[PDB]
């Protein structure tokens, strides 16, 4: 009887053991980018981690739905957009050009679905249609939709908090009007766009059915987005949501936070300039995808000495129980400390075969030592390239 995946669940605050809810298939939905500039070192991480996620849960056997979005209705697009004097229209396809660019220069898996914002509206005004129509929602003095969140009692806990024209402050929209000049769409409330949670219950649930298995994104997507993400769709749909929450820690910048009023953000181009692919998902992984990480020079040095280390273990070879002792780290919430302890185990005992000359042992634990690297996509290079 095969070892079963346990995965940390933001909503219960541990971790439990991942059960299907049809056996063998995983519907995962992950947040997206916000196409309006370039995708950061902290979009990096999250990108990076659910994509040793997904690689895993292949790996595992599963049938892996993977879906990730593409946020183009959004007012920081609008804004953007006339700074650069450009319509939003073209602001945010260059950018959805530019993110295919960086997530092939990441080398992350492809999701089976990149749903765009502006091509799921009349499924925004169906959910929003039934929300009005269950009364979770309403108009609105001034004309936009809401979301009433006192009427959604199980409020708050995918955070875990309390208390922390419209009628309550922590109403949300829903729709909102066009402001003269720009993108609208046409609704039986007025024109104008969707609000930004209702964007992800409306394509999530579309796509996947509902409920589906696991959820994800940025540790800051948790509130207040994934928790009206919640609302909207149990109040809307009227079953579950989602079996099981995902967050990718936070990433600082030499210990600060990455913010925009600091002017620290690095992009991934920038950062690629830098360091190699391979070196910056060894520093992006080696630590617990749940934990704030800090991007610096010397965590960067760190990894690529590390990375020299696995390569001349690898350089002059020709072309087990770790495997199964690496599941038993990786269903450990994806514990990847125990998981690159193991592989560097491995190159101990690579060397060891080397110098006693045992040139075919060495050859054939590095075939399993690059196969199961794979999943961090680490190892993939040839040794002398690298070197
Ligand atoms: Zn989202």
């Amino acid at each position: 009887n095969a070892m079963s995946v346990k995965i940390f669940n933001s909503l219960t605050k541990q971790k439990e053991i991942f059960k299907p809810i049809e056996s063998g298939k995983v519907k995962l939905y992950v947040c997206g980018m916000t196409v309006y500039d370039y995708m950061h070192i902290g979009h990096g991480r999250s990108w990076i981690i659910f994509d040793m996620v997904v690689r895993y849960l292949r790996m595992r056997g599963y049938e892996v739905t993977f879906v990730r979005n593409i946020t183009d209705i959004d007012d920081k697009i609008i804004k953007r957009a006339g700074e650069n004097k450009e319509s939003p229209a073209a602001l945010a396809e260059r950018f959805i050009q530019i993110l295919h660019e960086d997530e092939k220069a990441l080398r992350v898996l492809s999701p089976d679905q990149e749903p765009r914002a502006t091509q799921y509206v009349p499924e925004i005004i169906k959910l929003i249609q039934k929300l009005l129509d269950n009364q979770y929602a309403y108009t609105g003095q001034n004309g936009d939709v809401f979301f009433d969140v006192r009427r959604f009692k199980d409020y708050g806990k995918l955070s875990h908090r309390h208390l922390d024209s419209k009628r309550d402050p922590l109403d949300f929209v829903l729709w909102k009007k066009a402001k003269p000049g720009e993108p609208k769409w046409d609704s039986p409330w007025g024109e104008g766009r969707p609000g930004w949670h209702i964007e992800c219950s409306a394509m999530s649930s579309s796509i996947l059915g509902q409920p589906f298995d696991i959820h994800g994104g940025g540790l800051d997507l948790k509130f207040p987005h994934h928790e009206n993400e919640i609302a909207q769709s149990e109040a809307g749909e009227e079953k579950p949501f989602v079996k099981l929450w995902m967050h990718a820690g936070l990433l600082e910048i030499n210990k600060e936070k990455m913010s925009k009023s600091l002017g620290n953000i690095i992009s991934i181009r920038e950062a690629l300039k830098e360091s190699d692919v391979e070196v910056l998902r060894y520093f992006l992984l080696s630590g617990h995808y749940r934990n704030p990480l800090s991007y610096s020079k010397e965590n960067l040095e760190n990894g690529r000495l590390a990375l020299e280390r696995f390569y001349l273990a690898l350089r002059g070879l020709p072309v087990s129980s770790y495997t199964d002792r690496f599941y038993e780290a990786m269903d450990d919430d994806f514990n990847t400390p125990i998981a690159f302890a193991l592989l560097f185990e491995m190159v101990r005992e690579i060397n060891r075969f080397r110098d006693n000359n045992q040139i075919e042992k060495a050859a054939v634990l590095a075939a399993e030592l690059k196969c199961l690297g794979n999943i961090f996509g680490l190892l993939q290079y040839s040794p002398e390239q690298f070197l």
